[PDB]
C-alpha cells in the first residue's frame, strides 16, 4: 500500500536527481536494477517500525528476519542464543550487483560482511583470485587489527549481504569475548595464505 | 483525529512489513495486540511535541502524566521534587505482554524497569518464585554492579513500565547521590535473599 | 501559508495529546496561550532553511533577527562583531509564561539566559528577591563555575529570552577568551550579593 | 517533477520566514537569487537518496558528479582514485554572490574550499590582491597550522565551491598521509608571499 508507493515515489526521486546531473544511460539503468533489487517495489522505515515496539517483540523479529543467514553461517549455527541475538541486532542488510568493488585493498576498514546470498571474488595484489560464498564471512581482519584491508572483494554475482560495523563488531565483542576467537581463526588462515605471518591474533 | 489516522497508516505499515518479511500468523496478530495496547488508537511524535515547547511546560506535563506512578513509588515518597522530575525526564514508556521475559537471568544489563502497573515474576535459579507490581522496580542490580542478571523477569499480564537506562541512572543519581542509598538498599535486600554479598 | 498550515496541524496535535492524557483545562489553555505568544500562528522548520544558506546569508540573518537583543544588551552593544555573530548564532530562542520557574536552584545548571523582552525574579533562599529584566542575562554563574544553581528564577510576565548552552558558551570563549571577563564582572556582583566571596572568577 | 515541486514549497517556506521575521526586501532579494543560483528549481533530500544506495553506487555518483573539479584540480592529478573518492565523499557542496567574503582574516578557520567554478579574490592586509579561479583552493592554511585566517577571500562572481572540514581534512589525511606534504607546499608558497615563516 503506502509501502509500495513510498517505493514509487521515493524512485521518482532518484530518477529526478539522476536527470539533474546528467548521469549516463547505462549507470541510470543499473541504479534502477539495484532498487528493484535491493527494495523489490516497497520501502519501509524499519529503524521507525522497530523503535515503536519493545525488545522481545524486536529480538523475535531480526531472529525470524535473518534466519537464512542463521542457518548457513556456522558461527551462527552453533552459538549462543543471546551472541546471535546481539550479533542480529546490529547488522546492517545491504545488496551489491555484480561487478561492485564492496572492499579495496589498502583502504581503511570499518565495516565487515556476511554473505546471505552470492558470490564474491576475494583479490589480493600479489595472489590469486579466490572465491567465498554463502555463509562466508569477510572484512574482519580490519576490525580484528584496524590497519588497512589485505585484499578487494569485488561481487561476481547479486550478492545479499550483512554489514557489521567496527564498533558494533567491539561492541559485541566485549560482551561475548570468547567469541572473538572464532573471527581470529579464520582470520589467521586468511593472512597465513597472503604472507604476513601475524602474532597480533 | 490525525493521530487516529497516523495509529491507522502506521498499522497498515507494519502489516504490510510483516507480509513482506514473511512472519507468521501468530506472531502477526501477537503484533496486533501489542499495538492495541502499547499506542491505544493513537500516535503522536512526543518527541517533536515536547520539543516545540519549553522547559517549564515539559516539565509540568511529565509530572502530571506520572503522578500515579510516583505516588505508588515508595523511592518517591520522601523526595525532592527535583530529583523526581528529573528522573521523570529520563524514563522511557513500554509496554510487555504476558509471558514475555522482560529480562533474562545471565545476560548483561542496561535498563531498570519501574512498573506502573502489571505484575511480574522474578525467576531466580535455585530460589522460589516472587511476585512484584505496581510501584517496585527491577532491573537495578546490574545498573549498580555491573554484574549480570541475577533473575529472570517475566511478565504475567500486560505490563506497562517505565524504563530507565544505565546512562541515565548515573547521571541523575551524579545529580542526587543521596538517592543512590535508596536503591542500594534494595539491592541488598534482594541479593541477600539470593544468597550473595557484594562489597 | 504552508507556514500557518503547519502551526495549524501540529496545534491540533498538541489538543489531541493533551486530550489522550486528559490534562485539565486550565493547564490545556496554558499550553494555547503558549503557542499563540511563541509561534503566533506560524512555524517553520528553521535549521533546515538556513541549512540551505551558506554562512555569510546565514550571519546576516542572524544578526537581523536578533537585532533587538543586540540593541539592548551592552555586552553586545559594544563587542568585536565576529564575537557577537559566533554568539547570536549559537543561541535558541524561547518563551515563558507569568508563573515559570525558568531555573531551580540547587539543581544542575546546564544553560543560561539573555533576555530581551520581560521580567524575571531572582528567587535566593537566604535572601530578597530582586528583578530582572530587559538586557540583562542570568545563569552564567553555573556555565563559569560548573556547580550548582544559586537561586531560582521565575517569569513575572511574559519573558522573550534566548539561551546559550554550557558547551556552546565554551566553544565561543575559547575562541573569544577576552570576553570571559565580562560575565565573570557580573558573576562576582551577584556571587558577592548571597555571601559567596569567590576566587574562582 | 516533485523535486520541481519540493523547490517550489520550499521557496515558499522561506518567504513566509523572511516576512514573520521582517528583513528588508534587497535582502529578500538576494536570497532569492541565491535559491535560484544554488538549487535551479529542483529540490532533494541527498542525504536521503545516497543513503538508499550502497558505498559502491554513491562512490560512482560521487566520482561522476565531480569529475570536472577532479579534473580542473592539480591535487588530483597524480593521485590514488582512492584518495580521490575519500575527498569527494567528504566535499559539501556551497555557492556564494559576488561581494560575498567566503573568509575574513583575521578569524578562526574551520573548513577550506575547492574552486568548481567561479573567480574569488584573495585580499590582504598589506599586499596586493590575487585572484584564484577553477580548480585552486583555500583556506588551508588554517587547517594545517590552527592559526587565523591570513587573508580575505571574497567572491567576485557566482562561485560554485566545496568546502571540507577541518575534522574531514585530518580524517582522509590520516588515511593518505602522504598527501599532506601537496597541501604543505602550496601553503608555504603563500606564507612566503606574506611574509611569514612557520616550522
Ligand atoms: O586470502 C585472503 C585474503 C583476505 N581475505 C579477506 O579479504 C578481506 C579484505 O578486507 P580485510 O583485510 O578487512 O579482511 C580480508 C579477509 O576477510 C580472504 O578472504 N582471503
Ligand atoms: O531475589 C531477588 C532477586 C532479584 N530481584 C530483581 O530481579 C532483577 C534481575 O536483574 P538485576 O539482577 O539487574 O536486578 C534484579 C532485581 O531487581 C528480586 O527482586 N529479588
Ligand atoms: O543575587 C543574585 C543571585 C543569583 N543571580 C542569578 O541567578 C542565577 C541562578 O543560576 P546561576 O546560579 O547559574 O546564575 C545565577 C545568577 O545569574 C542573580 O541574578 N542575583
Ligand atoms: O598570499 C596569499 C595568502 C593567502 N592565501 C589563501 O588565503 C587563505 C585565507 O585563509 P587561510 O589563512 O586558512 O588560507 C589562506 C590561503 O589559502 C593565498 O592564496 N595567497
Amino acid at each position: 500500500d503506502s509501502s509500495r508507493r513510498q517505493y514509487q515515489e521515493k524512485y521518482k526521486q532518484v530518477e529526478q536527481y539522476m536527470s539533474f546531473h546528467k548521469l549516463p544511460a547505462d549507470f541510470r539503468q543499473k541504479i534502477h536494477d539495484y532498487y528493484e533489487h535491493r527494495y523489490q517495489g516497497k520501502m519501509f522505515d524499519e529503524d521507525s517500525i522497530l523503535g515503536e515496539l519493545n525488545g522481545p517483540l524486536r529480538e523475535e523479529i531480526v531472529n525470524f528476519n535473518c534466519r537464512k543467514l542463521v542457518a548457513s553461517m556456522p558461527l551462527f549455527a552453533n552459538a549462543d542464543p543471546n551472541f546471535v541475538t546481539a550479533m542480529l541486532t546490529k547488522l546492517k542488510f545491504e545488496v551489491f550487483q555484480p561487478g561492485d568493488y564492496i572492499i579495496r585493498e589498502g583502504t581503511i576498514g570499518k565495516k565487515m560482511y556476511f554473505i546471505q546470498h552470492g558470490v564474491v571474488s576475494v583479490l589480493t595484489k600479489g595472489n590469486k583470485e579466490m572465491k567465498l560464498s554463502d555463509g562466508s564471512y569477510f572484512g574482519e581482519i580490519c576490525l580484528l587489527t584496524r590497519g588497512r584491508r589485505t585484499a578487494s572483494v569485488r561481487a561476481d554475482t547479486y550478492c545479499r549481504l550483512y554489514s557489521l560495523s567496527v564498533d558494533n563488531f567491539n561492541e559485541v565483542l566485549e560482551e561475548y569475548p570468547m567469541m572473538r576467537r572464532a573471527f581470529e581463526t579464520v582470520a589467521i588462515d586468511r593472512l597465513d595464505r597472503i604472507g604476513k605471518k601475524n602474532s597480533i591474533l
